[PDB]
């Protein structure tokens, strides 16, 4: 009984952390601060969803330069 409760609870917790992390990333929040806040899977999925949405709007606007510089800055900050 409690194993079957836990099997659903882990997935619910992962989804909750994912939506909280994506919500934080939305409205403007650097990934560096969020790394120490949520599990790896949640921040990973939130980052990937954001990247898809942002690059889709970049593709419709054809302004890849600004977003590429932003992502490069994110990578340098994460490396630091």
């Amino acid at each position: 009984e409690w194993l079957n409760i836990l099997d659903t609870e882990i997935k619910l917790s992962v989804f909750t952390q994912f939506r909280d992390c994506l919500g934080q990333l939305k409205d403007g929040t650097d990934i560096e601060v969020v790394v120490s806040k949520y599990i790896f899977q949640a921040i990973l999925l939130s980052a990937q969803v954001m990247w898809t949405e942002l690059v889709e709007k970049c593709l419709q606007t054809n302004q890849f330069s600004k977003y590429w510089k932003e992502v490069d800055m994110k990578i340098k900050g994460l490396l630091d």
